[PDB]
Parts: C-alpha cells; structure tokens; sequence
C-alpha cells in the first residue's frame, strides 16, 4: 500500500512526584 | 495513500519530589 | 491502499512536582 502513517500523539503527562521530605523539628520548648 | 496516525505515546516520567514540609510544632 | 498505522507517539511530559512534605516533628523539650 502506501507508507506508514505519522507518529501518534504524544503521551499524557506523568504522575506527580511523591510528597517532599518532612520538615525540620519545631522550635525548642 | 499514507497510513493512519499511530496511537498515543506512553505517559511521561513521574514528577520530582515535592518541597520540604514546614517546621514542626514547638517542643515540650 | 492506505499503508500501516504510524508508530506510537513519543512519551509525555514529566509530571508535576509532588506536594510539600508534612510538618516536622515537635521540637526538643526544654
């Protein structure tokens, strides 16, 4: 037949990353 | 004539880890 | 005579960054 068609659409964006690291300990008591 | 378009591509990479959390509560 | 389908698209964009982490632990005792 003729040549292959064009590439498909780009994929969807990736999942979001995981939560960030825990924050620092709070101020002294 | 040319073939149909291909299917959609794979999902992108997972995103980066989030920002650090805020400081914790005051201590005892 | 339509030829074969094209290849799969390229991979998507990188995802968004995650949310902020949790609050830190409570501070040192006095």
């Amino acid at each position: 037949p003729g040549p292959p068609g064009p590439p498909g659409p780009p994929g969807l964006p990736g999942l979001p990353g995981p939560p960030g690291p825990p924050g620092p300990p709070g101020p002294p008591g």
